[PDB]
RNA sequence: AUGGCUGUCGUCAGCUCGUGUUGUGAAAUGUUGGGUUAAGUCCCGCAACGAGCGCAACCCUUAUCCUUUGUUGCCAGCGGU
């Protein structure tokens, strides 16, 4: 669908030479993707999601970058998906052992903090009970009701979440990045190229993501 | 040869483990960093996520008030002396 984007490039003082078959140098100093073959790529990536959400899996969606943070978490409830968006645990797929007795100690209060003992210790423990689900819930709060290890993984900068992506390897989880030109491609493994650290860009490519998995849902 | 008990650094703020990761490996990370605290005290950050022993609090005494009780303790207002 080769409309009127925002990605062409991202920097031409450095990029990532395993990057070359997607360059174009602008005399702006800048590099260009070439986006005649990102649409080759990015429809199969999406291809390959109706063979992954018709088996009634789940997308997990990752991204911080300070401008796509907000962006994935309303795009991940539109749908009935997860995300994680705020700050990436270092280990919680690799570790999911125990990452999952912190999920487990999330709604275990969040049980106990809409209706109990909220207030029947102090006002100080109530100064600190509301600050530690408000550290927890920005970091497990779109994983804290999925149960499980995703089948696929969705980044939207690869160098930027490179800690994601290299936990979806160890063990066979298909990891799927919105790379740049600076990024590696190697990890990932159904690479497309584009915009990361765009507003109006990331919203078209993930618009398109969190279309295709509903309509994907037979 | 030891048990039990005790000194000491020193009431010093430290000492570790599980899992995950990094490294051929001894190991490292966590526990480092930016602040802060009497304190590894707390926060923010961060391939770490958690936990344990300490730290702190819980215990006793002292500093204030109230209630109950009024003797062998007490005397403000009351009578005698």
């Amino acid at each position: 669908m080769l409309k009127a984007g925002v990605h062409f490039g991202h920097q031409t003082r450095y990029w990532n030479p395993k990057m070359k078959p997607f360059i174009f140098g602008a005399r702006n100093k800048v590099h260009i993707i070439n986006l005649e073959k990102t649409v080759p790529m990015f429809n199969e990536a999406l291809a390959e999601l109706n063979k992954i959400a018709s088996r009634k899996g789940k997308i997990l969606f990752v991204g911080t970058k300070r401008a796509a943070s907000e962006a994935v978490k309303d795009a991940a409830l539109s749908c009935d998906q997860f995300f994680v968006n705020h700050r990436w645990l270092g280990g919680m797929l690799t570790n999911w052992k125990t990452v999952r007795q912190s999920i487990k100690r999330l709604k275990d209060l969040e049980t106990q903090s809409q209706d109990g003992t909220f207030d029947k210790l102090t006002k100080k423990e109530a100064l600190m009970r509301t600050r530690e689900l408000e550290k927890l819930e920005n970091s497990l709060g779109g994983i804290k009701d999925m149960g499980g290890l995703p089948d696929a993984l969705f980044v939207i900068d690869a160098d930027h979440e490179h800690i994601a992506i290299k936990e979806a390897n160890n063990l066979g989880i298909p990891v799927f990045a919105i790379v740049d030109t600076n990024s590696d491609p190697d990890g990932v493994d159904f690479v497309i190229p584009g915009n990361d650290d765009a507003i109006r860009a990331v919203t078209l490519y993930l618009g398109a993501v969190a279309a295709t998995v509903r309509e994907g849902r037979s």
